[PDB]
């Protein structure tokens, strides 16, 4: 349970598929979102994506490789590397596996912006200090 | 055309179901909220539900009843009819077609509010003017 | 654990608000869909909406009253109240309380089918057995 | 009519965003769905993704670059680049403009499969015909 920040699992319900009876584009994004905003909650202590009035996340890029489908009912599990590739930028790396077989891959580039302008901001020290600890 | 502004015509697109391979929950949301916002668009000439920093509209009650199924790639029609309840509240209700076959009727209670201290708001007076004009 | 099965508790996400900073119509379903399936898991012990190939769940009407928002990072608990109408409907009624405050109440009504003639069905007796409890 | 078939236009919706103000996620997934589906109608007149029992479209990977937020009431242009990658696999390039400035770019990779046995299968010549086409 050392690691259990960048653990998340949870089940594909009726509204995560359409009609091909599989898992469909915005699911992967519930479950990689609950899975960076519970990391940002348990390492950091703080909400996201916003964070503040003056302290927002947004994705840059995104990616994602599907290699196997996950249908209704499957417990998912997602695991998450976070690197942070500046006091800006953050690429959250995960992957989805089924009964620890790898169903897909992929990241989301996130960067730090205050949104009263809307221009990238570097994030506080004590930020990127939680964030630095494994 | 007369009452143009009172009708909307769609397909059911792959994101608009789910496993059970009929259209979902949200999509007849999306299928009643482009209604509404052309209504609105075409009769009053502002945009929804956000109209400005001080006037927005939000659901106070929403109710359907699924009489028929509709798949993938169906053509819908949406009828709208909007009841003016107060200077704060309008009543739009819907109904759903395929090929003049009712398959859903509705509706959604709106309420205009001033976001910003989050009450209820009477509408200027110009915007009850236009929606009167049937 | 006294009536366990009937209380769920979920927390707003990003991905369950719109631009007007609170929770949208689908994330409603959102909730009470995770409301209704651990119910059904846990009271009858099987799979929801889809049970098995010759027995499905479908919404016939739905309705909601939003007497308060909620918004991003509120924890929320539904409390389920399920109404079994005949052999083959139930209605599922449903409050959401916030900091123990009502904001939502509403109901949706399913019914049995069998979805390889698309015809409604007796719920087996099997499973009736068993939502009949409590 | 030049390059009419690769040329989309939508406008960003309530349920296109979330409370960042901004499109989301799934939005764009909205846009370049709506981009090919229409391309794949004009140019091979065919149903997608499910084209019939035997002949589904499946995701295989997906990638975007978000440069510029778009907002409530932003109208857009989606511009698709299909691109032959073998006897059953195609990339479908997108871009999305704003006032005619660059947005968005992005793929996604999408494989013919029969869904019955879920393996990828070749695209019939009648479809690869009137793909091959310009
Ligand atoms: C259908 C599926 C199993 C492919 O089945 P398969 O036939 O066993 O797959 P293969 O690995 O043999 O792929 C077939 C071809 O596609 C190619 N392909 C797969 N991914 C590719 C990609 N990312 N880019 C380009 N080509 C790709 C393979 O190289 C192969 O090429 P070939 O013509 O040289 O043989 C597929 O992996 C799948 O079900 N993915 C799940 C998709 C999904 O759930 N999408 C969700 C989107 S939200
Ligand atoms: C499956 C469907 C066709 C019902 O099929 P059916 O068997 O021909 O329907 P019936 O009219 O005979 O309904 C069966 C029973 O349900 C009852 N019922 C239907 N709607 C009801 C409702 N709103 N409240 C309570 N009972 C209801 C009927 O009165 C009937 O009662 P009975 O036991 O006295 O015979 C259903 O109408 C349907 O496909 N609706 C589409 C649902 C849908 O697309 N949902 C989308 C949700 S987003
Ligand atoms: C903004 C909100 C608090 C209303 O604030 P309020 O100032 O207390 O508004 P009121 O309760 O006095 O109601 C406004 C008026 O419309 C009427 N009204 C409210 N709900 C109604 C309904 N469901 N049907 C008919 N009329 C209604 C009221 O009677 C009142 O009329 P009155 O002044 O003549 O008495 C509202 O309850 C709210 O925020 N709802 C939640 C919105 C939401 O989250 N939903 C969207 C998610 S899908
Ligand atoms: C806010 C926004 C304009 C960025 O504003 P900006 O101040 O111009 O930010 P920059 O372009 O200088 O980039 C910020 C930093 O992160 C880096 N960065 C940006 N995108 C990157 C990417 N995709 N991969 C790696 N690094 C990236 C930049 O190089 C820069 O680093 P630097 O200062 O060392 O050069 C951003 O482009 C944006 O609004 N994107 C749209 C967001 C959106 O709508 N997406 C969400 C919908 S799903």
């Amino acid at each position: 349970m050392e690691n259990i920040e960048y653990v998340f699992e949870d089940v594909v319900r009726i509204y995560d598929t359409d009609a091909q009876g599989i898992a469909h584009y915005a699911a992967y994004y519930r479950f990689f979102t609950n899975t960076i905003e519970k990391f940002i909650k348990e390492k950091v202590g703080i909400p996201y994506p916003i964070v503040n009035e003056n302290l927002w996340f947004v994705i840059a890029e995104s990616h994602a490789i599907y290699h196997r489908p996950v249908k209704l009912g499957d417990k998912l599990t997602v695991l998450l590397n976070p690197k942070i590739l500046s006091n800006k930028t953050i690429k959250f790396e995960f992957k989805v596996l089924k009964d620890g077989e790898l169903t897909t891959e992929g990241y989301v580039i996130q960067i730090a912006i205050n949104p009263k302008i809307w221009k990238s901001t570097e994030m506080p020290k004590e930020i990127m200090d939680k964030l630095s600890i494994k």
